[PDB]
């Protein structure tokens, strides 16, 4: 069996990982060595111990691996490293994973020599996850996005603050609402003095979330205009299916809302071609075996279309499926999908699997 080192498996990422690897038993078909930054197991930063490993998973984050990956590769070990941070995204020198996206890619790459896999992530594979489908055919000219992203994606913490600014939101009007004869206008002046006074807790956004959102994810793109988020969306995207030379524009305005671990897409696309909608879905459904086409039917959208319905599943429910007023090349669709599971731990574990297998 392989030796396979841990590194952040105590993160909120990590964690996911572990208890996802223990729901498949993952762990009876490898050795686990596990390690801390901690002084209070192995040392993160003993490089002559992460040598002795034919892989090494880590969930601790990009200035660790920016430390250590080169001083590891530094010492000929030839193994492979498997990270769910972001840094070695687009090195040339890895590959970013999505298995039931682009096995085909992973496949070459082990042949070709390829030994580091970076996971796929956050908006982008929840997206791959869900129209895949039409990628696969070949049928998406471009793609314009709107995002709804959870707090998740920003970090434990963040997703802590979100629920503190909800409660001081409600609490600032717990009586008012007691009584069903209050003025609505009154509540409303209260909760949104409450969300504006200085100690409501918005470090961690540097803005209310809460009953708010922030249209800015991350840092600025001054070529063009995007945010580091958005600007994934056309490089990650093209990088997992193979086509970084011949790259499917994919655009839009990725926004922060108050949502815990799913993040949201609606989507415009451009098709190449004029598809019965029915086909459109049955070419959706059949790329994967965790998409799933929700009947444009209101009670059925309700139920399942959502970040209440897919918290902590592996689904990837796609809906509000009809053509658009601009033309029958015109797709419209909304998604859902958990960001811990297949926008961070679920690919890392999967490439593991194969490695290990």
């Amino acid at each position: 069996m392989k030796n396979v080192g841990f590194i952040g498996w105590r993160g909120m990422v990590g964690s996911v990982l572990m208890d996802r690897m223990s729901q498949e038993n993952d762990f009876e078909n490898l050795n686990p060595v596990f390690f801390t930054t901690s002084q209070a197991l192995k040392s993160a930063f003993d490089i002559e111990e992460l040598k002795k490993l034919d892989i090494i998973v880590t969930c601790q984050g990009g200035d660790y691996t920016n430390e250590v990956y080169p001083k590891l590769k530094a010492t000929g070990w030839d193994g492979y490293w498997v990270d769910a941070a972001s840094a070695l995204l687009m090195k040339d020198d890895a590959i970013i994973v999505l298995d039931p996206v682009n096995q085909h890619v992973i496949s070459e790459g082990l042949k070709k020599g390829i030994k580091t896999f970076v996971g796929g992530n956050c908006t982008v594979s929840l997206m791959l996850m869900a129209i895949g489908g039409l990628f696969e055919k070949d049928l998406v000219e471009w793609i314009s996005v709107a995002t709804y992203q959870a707090a998740s994606g920003a970090g434990a913490k963040n997703m802590r603050e979100l629920l503190s600014q909800m409660g001081l939101l409600e609490q600032a009007v717990s009586s008012e609402l007691k009584d069903p004869a209050s003025s609505i206008l009154d509540i409303e002046r209260k909760v949104t003095a409450k969300m504006r006074a200085d100690n409501f807790p918005t470090d961690n956004f540097g803005a209310a979330l809460g009953g708010s959102l922030i249209p800015w994810i991350d840092k600025l793109l001054p070529e063009t205009g995007q945010t580091k988020e958005e600007w994934k969306g056309y490089a990650e995207t093209n990088k997992i299916l193979g086509l970084s030379d011949n790259p499917i524009p994919v655009d839009g305005l990725c926004v922060r809302i108050g949502a815990l671990r799913c993040h949201s897409q609606a989507f415009t696309i451009k098709l190449k071609k004029d598809l019965p909608l029915e086909e459109i879905e049955q070419i959706i459904a059949s790329h994967n075996e965790w998409v799933k086409v929700i009947p444009n039917d209101k009670e059925i959208t309700l139920r399942e279309l959502t970040p209440a319905k897919v918290t902590g599943t592996l689904s990837v429910p796609v809906g509000r499926l009809r053509k658009l007023a601009m033309g029958p090349e015109y797709l419209a669709a909304f998604t859902v999908g958990d960001q811990l599971l297949w926008g961070a731990a679920e690919p890392v574990r999967r490439i593991l699997k194969q490695l290990v297998a």
